[PDB]
Parts: structure tokens; sequence; C-alpha cells
């Protein structure tokens, strides 16, 4: 169907070929083991030659060991191709899902985003190879059990294969008739049960009118009808299996009857009949399983078109060629409006903010609708709807995306830590650029050296989850170390502290003060300490900025900043 | 477990015995049908060419017509006892669920009460009788097939039965070892697959720091650790199934080897070996199903205690000693405190209302603070927690419930209409006492005759649900005739819905005006019309009445009623 997945398997087609050559072999070994019933019943028990019961245990063991060997080889050489194509699909989804915009990550899919690399990305192969196994095994077993029947007895096999369509259609017709009859009877039972429910509903009226004897008399007939319809349903459902079994036995009796005549048959001597009929019994499983090949292959290709919709999708629009090395200027918002994708209500209205060089601006206002939003826009996590965000006499869209992200340091208490050494986390994405001495210096001046020396191995301890666990404050200080080592000229201090641990703030505030040397920062104002010492204070109210003055003058005018002090104090 | 169910089955016990004699014959007709293989293969096919194969097709049909008759006589004669005990149980549940307090119906249970007489009352027989067509059906098949196996070459059945435990435990030990090994490899998969989650979570932090060629490298090694662990999980699960077949095939090799020696080989002839081996592989399905005979007999008996809880629950406390022919007096509330069973907050504080004879008190509260439940107490739908409701000078507790509820008519718009035609529906629970002439005048006196004459059959049209489906306006009118026909002294004129229309409001109000002639009534005053002529007015705030008196004297003082009167306006 959606066979753009075949090039993923083309580099490894030597496990599919081997698991077709050693699975056709498994089917042939099944049908050869089933062929032993004729030598057994003819030249073994039936005859006086005990030798056939001496080598037949050995052949049975040597064919079951061959079945096991070719069923483990057929499992390893498809679990190696259905494992490596899955590996390639997973690491190809984790090269397009790690570049595309945050909007897909925002609320389109959060928990299922890992499902689309764990469950669906393994289902695409556990169903496609599960269908290849079925088709190439039950197309070998079915051919083997056809060749066996037509080799031992074409006379009986022809009349046994002519009847199989006849028996199948007769059983299907009978089952359809009784399914329709049972469906009608179940509809009638549903109506009667609805009547019983309606009898039950009027309890408060039955009590007040005193109709307990009349209501139970009326239900003595409703329940009697429930019984007489239930036994009708059972009689119509349990008369189906006997009739279809009777039709199957009519066919079996006719096959036996055909064998009576000498012209048609009687070349069979007590092992040929047992092999043919045992194969026909064993021929039902590799038709019942074979019919589901297309259903399983389509169920394993819907879960590939899903992965292609995740993959063959919009990436991050890197429509930029201008390269900036250091934000030696001012990052300015000017009449820009933005709304979250997937929602219509503007989370951010027209904005006009100035971030002067060598100075910091505080995003005050605990409304919760406008503070976190503007923080994202500087790094182009969510692209603006229309307007302009300016960064050193340019626009963010103009600048290269890679050259923009490295200019900004998102400092927050809730900061991700990678499953790696802390020396790698502090120099994440820049391990080659920054030497160990630089990391030591950064941790020293970021006040994070106290925690790391306490750790077991020190700077090389695994810090992420599934390892050592560090409290919110340690994560904050590691973020300060990252930002200060990277020397990002722009800082977006979320300051989502949400706690005041003893001596944690005493070091965090000092580290932030040391960080904010001349680094122009758009601080999210959660702590009044930074608000008091701020070059400019700007507030947001449902995306609208109204009070923009400094912390002193904006206190005199009531507006929202004094009201924030009223709300804060 | 609970043979207190048995006395309901004991009267109808000669359908299980008939379905124990016509169901052993079903099993003895399958072990005889897996015995023609001896005359077929041994004497019929290999020994000669004809004769036996002309006699077989009749017996195969003759043992599949007798396997169908005794499979439908077995099913009908259990479905007659599996329906006649369910019917005899259902109407026993609908004689205790129609006499117990309304509290069980109100939020302690819901429409699942139907399931306690439709699903959980047929599951008691669909799984208890399903455990008697497995302990007798597949309990004479096992005895039938064991007699056949020992009748045919006993010296092989002992070898074949001694190897059934040894093969079974060895398959169980092998399946035990490779179920724990796969479990351990699945736990290891949980660690690495969780590590893949922690890569996706840091997408906001991945982009800003620029590390995506480094993060994809960290996933190239995590993809393997969940691929190679996926090859170990398939290599450890696909190696169990080969071995358990090889262990099973070490018995077939040994049984065939055992038959090689002279002692067993004497009559190990082909007919006396297919019937023994075809029976043993046909003996697994009886044994497998017989194990689920206490899992199904307790699934079908756990549901018996579910409805015996409903059956043996506490019925309505009919502490009745006093009987009143007619409530020719005054209903008087006096310091009545009551809470809904199931509501923590008390829904009614102290209440003291006297209803004079031939007077119409009104409960005008549109706040909805439990005005309706005040009327529930006069009918003893919910008993008073503390206090006393003096009806005709004595508390409701002494009066008989059958006698008390005959003196009250719950006139409302949500009245239930029973499935009976509308001549007993008007005279529900009293059709024997009242003749058609009274109903003719009663319906006429209530102005209901127009709707009834309009109907197809007139006074005997199926009126309830699944009948003609009258509207809400018509349903309320019949309650007026039903109350007017009975001429009960006390009325609860609910008047719940404020919806009104031309020739419906006047039509109802004219009927209510004609109804409320002496009829000392308590009106839930949602309609402003009755409030103006109401002799007394009471409004309930929280659980306690605040204003009590005539509507004129309560309008001048604003309080709650007058302000509520403005709210009504």
């Amino acid at each position: 169907t959606f066979r753009r997945l075949w090039p993923t398997i083309a580099p490894f087609k030597a496990g599919l070929i081997v698991a077709g050559v050693a699975l056709i072999l498994n089917a042939a070994s099944d049908t050869f083991m089933l062929s032993l019933l004729k030598p057994l019943l003819d030249d073994g028990f039936g005859k006086t030659d005990r030798s056939v019961l001496v080598w037949m245990p050995l052949v049975v063991i040597g064919l079951m060991i061959l079945r096991g060997i070719t069923s483990y080889v057929s499992s390893y050489c498809i679990s190696w191709v259905s494992g490596k194509v899955v590996m390639t699909m997973r690491r190809r989804l984790f090269g397009h899902m790690m570049g595309m915009p945050v909007s897909f990550f925002d609320k389109q899919s959060t928990g299922t985003l890992l499902s689309r690399i764990t469950y669906d990305s393994e289902q695409v192969a556990s169903s496609s190879s599960g269908a290849l196994i079925t088709v190439v095994r039950e197309g070998a077993s079915i051919i083997g059990l056809f060749i066996m029947m037509f080799y031992y007895s074409w006379q009986l096999s022809i009349i046994l294969i002519v009847l199989a369509p006849i028996v199948s259609i007769a059983i299907r017709v009978v089952s359809k008739r009784f399914r329709n009859i049972s469906k009608n009877m179940q509809n009638t039972m549903g109506q009667v049960t609805t009547s019983a429910e309606q009898m039950l509903k009027g309890h408060k009226e039955v009590l007040i009118f005193g109709g307990q004897e009349v209501e139970t008399k009326r239900f003595d007939k409703v329940s009697n009808r429930m019984r007489l319809q239930g036994m009708k349903m059972v009689s119509a459902s349990s008369i189906s299996d006997p009739i279809i079994q009777l039709i199957a036995s009519l066919a079996l009796a006719f096959v036996l009857y055909a064998a009576s005549f000498p012209s048609v048959m009687d070349s069979l001597t007590a092992g040929t009949i047992t092999v043919v009929f045992s194969s026909m019994i064993a021929l039902m499983r590799p038709l019942k399983s074979l019919t589901n090949v297309n259903a399983q292959f389509q169920r394993g290709m819907a879960a590939c078109q899903t992965l292609f919709t995740i993959l063959d999708s919009e990436q991050e629009k890197d429509e930029g060629k201008r390269v900036i090395e250091r934000a030696t200027g001012d990052v300015e918002f000017r009449n820009v409006t933005f709304t979250y994708p997937g929602r219509d209500v503007p989370a951010l209205r027209n904005i006009n903010l100035k971030i002067p060089a060598g100075k910091t601006v505080a995003l005050v206002g605990r409304s919760g609708s406008g503070k976190s939003t503007i923080a994202s826009l500087i790094t182009r996590f969510y692209d603006i709807d229309e307007g302009e965000i300016l960064m050193d006499g340019h626009d963010l869209r103009e600048y290269t995306l890679a050259s923009l992200r490295n200019q900004v340091a998102l400092v927050s208490q809730n900061v991700h830590l990678f499953n790696d050494t802390v020396a790698n986390n502090i120099a994440y994405a820049r391990t080659e650029q920054y030497s160990r001495e630089q990391i030591e210096e950064a941790a020293r001046m970021a006040y994070a050296m106290d925690f790391i020396n306490k750790m077991d191995n020190g700077l090389d301890t695994v810090i992420g989850e599934n390892g050592v666990l560090l409290s919110g404050g340690q994560r904050q200080r590691i973020a300060i170390a990252r930002a200060l080592l990277r020397d990002s000229p722009i800082l977006i201090l979320d300051e989502a502290t949400s706690a005041l641990d003893t001596e944690s703030e005493r070091a965090i505030q000092a580290a932030l003060d040391e960080l904010q040397k001349n680094r122009t920062s758009l601080v999210i104002a959660h702590r009044l300490s930074t608000i008091e010492k701020a070059d400019e204070i700007v507030v947001v109210e449902d995306g609208v900025i109204v009070e923009r003055g400094t912390h002193n003058d904006l206190l005199e005018h009531r507006g929202v900043y004094a009201q924030l002090h009223k709300m804060q104090f």
C-alpha cells in the first residue's frame, strides 16, 4: 500500500531471504513429519516389521529438531530485519521530530509522541514481518500439503478438494441463516428487556398507588416472555452447530463412500487415507491464518502511514540566511502580535518593548497570560503571527535559526537535565569547544562547585534521571553554569523558583547577580528582589502592555504596577 | 458455595437429569465416533477394498444425527431449566425490589437494577449451567475416551498416560523458565525505552542549546539498546516454543519406541493405534475445559450472591399497626428533621407546618433548597431521621404503609404511565374496585376525555411507553383523573415544569381547580396562579422555613419570599 518503506529494508535483505529459505524449510519439515503417518501405519504397526518403529522415533526427533532450528533461525533472521528496519525508522523519526517546531510538541501530542517511536514504530514491523512469516510459511505448508495429498492419492484428494468449497459454502449459508434468526430473536429480547426496564422505572408511582400485587402480576408475564424468548434464542443458536457438523459429516461420509468403489479408489492401504485426511485437517490452519495476511499487512501499513505523517511533515521553517555571532545591541519588540497555534484567542496582543544594551528588563505581572509567551518568541519556539521582533537591527525570521538559539540562555528552575555527565550537561552541545578547565571555572564562579565536589565521582557523575537525582536548586545552579559557560549575551530568566530553601536562594541570587554582568536579560519577574533592582519594569495584561515605566515612577502612578504591589504585598 | 439457590432449581430438576442422560450420550457418541478409526483403518481400508466403507458412511451419519439430537435435546433441556430458574429468580427479585425503600433506587442504584434481573440474573444460570455441560459433557468424554484407550491396547495407554504428567510438567517447567526470562528482558526494555522518553522531553532545551547532532548521537546508542534488547526478547520467546514441542516430541518418539518391543507390538496394529493416539489428542480438549469448571462455577456463583444481596436486603420497614380508611383530618409537620440517605449535609432542619382540612398550603421556593423532599415524607418514601409528622393527629410511623399511601396522590408532570391501556392506567391498582362508569365520569370531570376519545381505540388504547407515546401535557392530565378518580384526601400538586401553553395551562388549571375542592393539599408552588389563591404560604431557606403566613402579609416584608416573588416576576 504505502510502500515507501521498502527502501528502508533494501539495505538488509539477507535476513528476509534467509527467513524465507529457512521457513519454507520449516513448513516442508512439518509436512514431511506429517508424511510419516503412512510409513508408520503401513510398514510399522500394521505389519510385523518392528524396524519401522526403530528409525521413525529417530526421524521424528530429527525433524522436530530441524523444525526448532528453522523456527529459531526464521525468528532471529526476521527479528534482525524487523529489528533493524525498526531501528532505522526510530532514529529517522528522531531526526525530524527533534527539528520541527515546538507547536507539534506543545499540545498536539505529548504522551503519544513516544508511542510513535516505541509502539507504532515496532508495530509497523511486527505486523509487516508477521504477515511475511504467515504468507511465506502458509504458502509453503499449503503447497506441501497439496503436493502430499496429490502424491499419495490424487483420486481421493480431488474429491476431497471438490467438496471443500461445497462444504464451506453450505456451512457459511447455514451459519448466516441462523445468525440472522438469532439477531431477530435478540432484537425481540431487547424490546422485552426494555419493557421490563419500563416496569422497573415507576417505583415511586407503584408504591403510592399500591400496585405491588398488580405490578408483580404484570411482571409475571413479562418475565415469562423473557424466558420463552431466551429459550427460543438458545434453541435457534444451538440448532446451528449440529446442522453444520452434520453437513461436514455428510461430506466425510461421502468421501468414505467414494473410497468404496474400486474404479475411483482402493489404491489406499490404511496409511494413505490417514495421511490425506490428517493433512486436510492440518490444511485448515494454513488457510485460516493465510486469509488474514492482507488484513495484517494493512494493519501494519496504517501504522506506517502514521509514522510517515509524523515524518513527512512540516519541519522548522529555517527561512533565514543572515548569520549573527553575538547580540551586541538591543533585542526589541515593536508592534508585534502572536497567538498560540491551535487556538484563536490572542495570548499576546501588540507589543512594543525595548531591551537596552547592558541593561535588563523585567516582565512583571502574575496574570499568567503574556509572561511565558513572550519568553518563547525571542528563541523562535513559536513564530509570531505578524509584526516584527528585532534583534540587533534585523528580524528573527531573517537570522539563521541555529545562529539565533545559541544567542539566548533560557534560565529556569524546571530545566531539563540530560542522561550524561555533569561536565557534559554544563557544556551540552559544546563539549568539544569548551575544555574541562573552562567547565571547572564556570562551576566555580556559578556556585555549583559545592554540589559537584560532594558527588561520588565528581564532575563525571551521571546527573540525569535514572541515575543521581538533584533538587530544583541544583538544577537551577546547573542552568546558571550552562548559561555562564556559554556566555550567552541574552538571558531569559524564568525565575520559577516556587520555593525558598535555606541557603539555596543565598547562592542562587549571588550566581544570578554574577551572571548578569552586562548580559541583557528579559527577566520573568517572580521575585521582588530582581524587580527592585531593575533598569525597566514592563507589565502584560492578557497580552496588552499598559504600564511600562520604571519601578519608581510606575509605583507613583497606580496603573497595574502599584496594583501588582497591592497584589504582591 | 451457595446451595440456597438449589431449592429454586429442585422443582425443575428433571430437565438436568434428562440433560445428563441426553448429554452423556452426546459424549458417548463422540468417543464411539472416534472408534470407527479402528474398523476403518485396520479392517476396512488395508485389509480389503469394500464392505466396511459402505457400512461406515451410514454409521458416521448415524452417530452425527444422534450427536445432534442429543446436543439439542441437551441444550433445550438445560435451557428450559436455565430459564425457568432465572425466570423464577427474576420475579423473586421483582418482588423485593418493588417493596423496599426508595433510597435504594435514588443514587444507591441506577438503571443497572435492570442488569440485576437481565444480566447478573442470567449469568447465574448461563455460567452455572455452563459448568454442568462441562462436568458431565466433558466428564463422560474423558471417562468414555479412557475406557476406549484402555480397551484398545491397554499396554500403550499406561505408557501414554505415564508420559502425560512428565511431558506436562516438563513443558510447564520449560514454559516457566522462558516466561521469567522474557519478563526480565522486558524489565530491561522498560529502562531503555524510558530513557528514550527523557530525550523527547528536553526538546525546548535541546533547540536552544544547539545540541541535536549530539542528541541524535545519544539516540543512536539508545536505539540499539532497545533494538538489541528487542532481539533478545524475541530470541528468548521464540526459543521456548521449539523446545516444548521437542519435549513433547520426545514422548511421541518414546511411545513409538516403546511400541517396538515384542510385548507391546502384538496388537499394536494400525487400527489399535490411531484410535489411541487420535483419542489422546482428542482427550486434551476435555481436560483443558474441565479445569475451567470451578473458575466458571464461581464466576456464575459470585453473581448469585450479588443478587442475593439484593434479595436478602432490608425491605421497607412496614411498622404498620394503625389503618385509616380516610384521612379526614390535618397533616401536621412538627419539628421534623430529615436527611437523604446518601447526602451528608442535612437536607431538612426543624420544620413545623400544619395543613388544615380543606386548605391548600403552598411550598413556594424557587431556590430549590429541598422543597420537593418535604412532600416525600408524607408518603414515607424516606423516613424521618428525627421529629414527627402528625397525620390526622398521629405520627406517620404507626400507620400502615399500605393504608397511609392510599390517602395521598402525587400529582405531577413527570408521572409514570404504565404499559396497560388507559382504563386501568387511570385506575392503576384499583381497576377491580372501580367500574368503567366511574372512569368515564372521572376522566370527564378532569377534562381528560378529549385526549382519550382522540386515540385510536378510545378508552382502551395502549398508552404507556412503546404504545402511543402521549406528550407531557397529556400525561399530567391523566394523573388528575387518576387522583380525581381515587378521590384521595391529600394532594401533592408538584407543578414542577413552568412550561405553559394555550388550552394546556387553563386545561390543567381548570382540572386542578376542579380537583382542589376540599382536598387538603400541599402544593409545590412553581406556578404563580395557585400562589395568589393559596390559603397559606411557606418558603424554605436551607432546610428551615423562614416566612409563614398568608401571601398578603408576607409581601409587605421583603425577606426571602417577597424578594423571591420579585425573582418570580
